[PDB]
């Protein structure tokens, strides 16, 4: 019993951070094999290209805990950084870049001058934003999951929006969402609610013995649909209909009565009641977080 | 700017779990240089719960009852002792990656980062306080007896929680790393339920300061009020009394903040008293309370 707001366990990103500095800036890398990668504003209206052409291997420090690594070779691949060294990390796990959609989560080692100090879980929401807790010196900080032995490395951090989010590319540097690397005016658009998740995490509550919200009826995918368009929900799909078959199996609840009780939530509120000890509808869990945390699958 | 309910990195805690069996019984120890901690039911059947003589169980042991697991690594068991509730056994080999460590006893209040173990095997990290009454709020499943909770201030893992038992709520209760059950839980399955718990006073009063340093204010008002005052208040709404020791600890948010303990103190009465009405603070429409002071320093 009990759910949480769980992470992956980070040791094996951890064996990775290290502390990149160019002048007066310093940030965090992620060192895999003989590469550091990074933000490229680490050089830094940017021209990218002609700040780098003017940087040799020995203007990038690099340390891993107390023992420097020497630079031999940098390349820049869309928004990062790509500083070759001599030494391949020994602390090397498998690994995979990964692209992910929003509506997904991730866990995020928070670091600081190649430490790192905490570790959260967090979405990548429909504005392609993600509601971090970061301060200056985090960037660089990076965003996994590990499935079986293989960690997928899924998130850089670069920037903080006006509002208080944050805002990042791939390992492949390309941003998730429409954003810059640059000092200009950005902001995070309009966001929705990832309804898959609400239902992930309604099943979640079912599955620990809270059961006042459901009710007899059900509705049509049509129907709801209409519903969560008027509260500013992402739209249920049919395959998202198809990956909570599970949690519907289990808890002996349909799809589309799950959709019927949220419906009910929408209109009329909790009334004083809370879900999973939330006064607010959570989805920050996916239909796969809500299995692995109410089955155990080790890393 | 943000906040989140962060955990510590685990990957210190990670290098030293194993998995320990006894009998039909497999749970999760932790190594530590040559000796490896695990609560002392794992001697235990279902049926030894309900009146257990451990000494009179154990006695009965030797060194090869106890199978230890350290990735595909058997380790040799050369000693067995009993301390309190935790069993420590001896083994043959001291584990390398044995981070700096000191065993800490915590009060109800204190956060500390749980990693939940199956099998020898870290599954997730989560962040939890211990609660007024001495039980956790924790996430875990059968085989999870074993797992730790832990603080790492500096380089040095502060091991303060060893998980042993699951209470009729799904609230969990277990003892410090020498044994010692937090509450009046045994390890027995006898008749055992959590007492009345209660909302953690400082720990609200230091995420509404932690709002305030994030650019929210709307929550707060012209008044102040006496300790007193303030504590005849919360009582009625299940609130731990706030104490003198409290009030100090506040010391160094309200310097920064600028707003007075007390002062504060009538914003939350207020807040009892008329909900959120909509609104949200630091993205909760509930009151806050696994975040400590010292939690609020660090990540903000
Ligand atoms: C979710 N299940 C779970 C989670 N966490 C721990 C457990 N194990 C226990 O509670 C065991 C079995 C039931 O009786 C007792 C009584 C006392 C003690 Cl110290 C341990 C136990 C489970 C079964
Ligand atoms: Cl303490």
């Amino acid at each position: 019993s009990g759910f949480r707001k769980m992470a992956f366990p980070s040791g094996k990103v951890e064996g990775c951070m290290v502390q990149v500095t160019c002048g007066t800036t310093t940030l965090n890398g992620l060192w895999l094999d003989d590469v550091v990668y990074c933000p490229r504003h680490v050089i830094c209206n940017p021209n990218y290209e002609d700040l780098l052409i003017r940087k040799s291997n020995h203007n990038f420090l690099v340390q891993a805990g107390n023992v420097q690594l020497r630079v031999i070779g940098h390349s820049m691949q869309n928004c990062v950084l790509k500083l070759k060294v001599d030494t391949a990390n020994p602390k090397t796990p498998k690994y995979k870049f990964v692209r992910i959609q929003p509506g997904q989560t991730f866990s995020v080692l928070a670091c600081y001058n190649g430490s790192p100090s905490g570790v959260y879980q967090c979405a990548m929401r429909p504005n392609f934003t993600i509601k971090g807790s970061f301060l200056n010196g985090s960037c660089g900080s990076v965003g996994f999951n590990i499935d079986y032995d293989c960690v997928s490395f899924c998130y850089m951090h670069h920037m903080e929006l006006p509002t208080g989010v944050h805002a990042g590319t791939d390992l492949e540097g390309n941003f998730y969402g429409p954003f810059v690397d640059r000092q200009t005016a950005q902001a995070a658009g309009t966001d929705t609610t990832i309804t898959v998740n609400v239902l992930a995490w309604l099943y979640a509550a079912v599955i620990n013995g809270d059961r006042w919200f459901l009710n007899r009826f059900t509705t049509t995918l049509n129907d709801f649909n209409l519903v969560a368009m008027k509260y500013n929900y992402e739209p249920l799909t049919q395959d998202h209909v198809d990956i909570l078959g599970p949690l519907s199996a289990q808890t002996g609840i349909a799809v589309l009565d799950m959709c019927a009780s949220l419906k009910e939530l929408l209109q009329n509120g909790m009334n004083g009641r809370t879900i999973l000890g939330s006064a607010l509808l959570e989805d920050e869990f996916t239909p796969f977080d809500v299995v692995r945390q109410c089955s155990g699958v080790t890393f």
